[PDB]
Order: C-alpha cells, then structure tokens, then sequence
C-alpha cells in the first residue's frame, strides 16, 4: 500500500504514514500518497519542528520547512504559520526538541489547525500531528453493517447497528 | 447515566445513544441527553434516513425529519440537508433501507458533514453516524511521548512515535 501502511484509504482519500525523530541522532520521516515529504536521506530535516504544507484537493507537496525550537528564533516560524492558505494539510512532526522556543501565540495557531497536544508540548518530547486549515474533518461517530446474507441476523436484513459517545460543545 | 450510556460524558459533551431500525419491524431510536429525539414510540420514525438537527452549542433539537429512500423522492432530502445552519449536530439512522433513492448529490452533502461510509451505502445496510456542519473539530490524527528521563527509551529522549491514516481530499 501507499506509503507504506496496514490498510487501503477509502475513495478521495490521502494515504499518509509520519514518525518523529529518534533522539538526535535519526530524523523525522513524512510520508504522503507514497511520496516521501521530509527524511533524513532526503537531507530536508532539522532539529525543532519539521512542517509539510499539502495541497487539499490535489495531495501535492506546496512547502517543507524545519524550525529550530531549541536554539532558532520563532518569530519566522509565527510568520511562516500565517501565510498557510485555506484548503492545506498540514503534517508536523518533531526531532530531538520542538518545544522551548514555542510562544503562547504559536501554541495557538497550531491549536487552530486541530491540535490538542501542542498546548501541554514539553522539552524533547515527541509529536506528530496532521491536520489542516479550511479542511472537513471525519466524525469519529459513525458504525456500518453492510446487508450480507451469509452473515445477517435477520437473512434478509443486518443486525442493528448501535452507537454512543460525547459529542463536544 | 444520560441516554444509558455505560461511562459518564465529560465536561462540556453531549451524552448520545443511537441505532438503527431492526428489519422493517423495529425504527431507529435517537437519544441526546437523556432526551429521546426519534423512536418507535415517540412515533415520528419511518422507512428510510431518520435525521435529527441539534444545537451545537445548547443541545436542544431543531428539528426531526424522515426521508423514505426506497419509495420516496430524493429531491426533498436534498432541499433538507442544504438547509442545514452552521453550529449544528447531525445525527442520521437508517430503517429498512436508506440507499436506492440516494444520488451523487445526496452522497457528497452528507459527506460534508463528516460522514465516510455514505459513500458505500448499499441497499438494506444499517448505518448510524453523528456529524455536523460548521462545527470545528480537533484532528483524529495526533500522537504524543512526554519525555520522562525515567521511562525514556533513549535516556535523554523518548521513543520515536509513529502515525498512519487517511486524510479526506477537498472537493
């Protein structure tokens, strides 16, 4: 399968496989739609936070960028969260810190792009994250039981489906 | 607990219970907050895709509508999705069957909303799902190692942590 991964995506749908750095000595690695974004061997990696800007409707690569949350300035990572357009994906992942730097400010605009993580995101810890901006997400709420006569509970219908959950406000 | 629900829904959540109908016997039953929007009881459920309109930000029901898509008229379900207000939780049940009158357009509306399997929904399957519309939703696709010296692979650093998935292609 593409990138590498255990099940085949569904119809228009990007398939996508992403690990962070291992310590400082491997770098992250982005994969999308069997196309390798952001390695190691690919020598477009660094220390702090490694972002790939994804067109949303075609799965072309826009931008790869890498931003020193240790040792670098973040005011240029702030600028380069701004520019990201309506109808991105955007994929980040880290190597050996991508923390220190952050600013509350920064925290925020990766909040926007459907974080829950980089809020509590600490020295050295590892993250990977994709999400977007302008792009509809999935419910985690659905279940589907397709009308097989071999299997169905009732021969000529399935058995009910049931589901329950919190809906966020 | 809410809707008999087996775990307690956190802070701001809305607790819901949802299923299909059984055959063309038993109607779907929707349930949020302990408030029972659609059932065979409440007799306001029929053949075909059982819908419910919420208020994302109060929990309280806009409105609860039916779409027979077996003999019914798909046009009408169509005029019924586009309607549809930001803020709003969408939650969709079939009974008997909510595939044959369904179009392309019909399809790609409820896709919008969040919805994965309509796409493949074929004749006499039961499906539940629980979307919306102009809702912002955090990322399913986020994993996350807190660097804990003693529990680190590495000593210094964590173990690497690894993602895969489907991400959903715009238009």
């Amino acid at each position: 399968y593409k990138c590498g991964i255990s099940k085949a995506c569904p119809e228009k749908h990007f398939a996508f496989k992403m690990a962070s750095g291992a310590a400082n000595v491997v770098g992250p690695k982005i994969c999308l739609e069997d196309n390798v974004l952001m390695s190691g061997v690919k020598n477009n990696v660094g220390r702090g936070i490694n972002i790939a800007l994804v067109n949303g409707k075609t799965g072309e690569v826009i931008d790869t960028k890498f931003f020193d949350m240790w040792g670098g300035d973040v005011a240029p990572f702030i600028e380069f969260l701004k520019t990201i357009q309506d109808g991105t994906v955007v994929l980040m992942a880290t190597y050996d810190d991508g923390a220190t730097k952050l600013t509350d400010e920064a925290r925020r605009l990766i909040a926007e792009l459907g974080s829950t993580s980089i809020t509590s995101l600490g020295f050295r810890d590892n993250w990977v994250f994709c999400g977007g901006k302008g792009i509809k997400t999935k419910s985690p709420f659905e279940q589907h039981i397709k009308n097989n006569k071999e299997t169905n509970k009732y021969e000529g219908w399935p058995e009910v489906v049931e589901m329950e959950g919190c809906i966020p406000q």
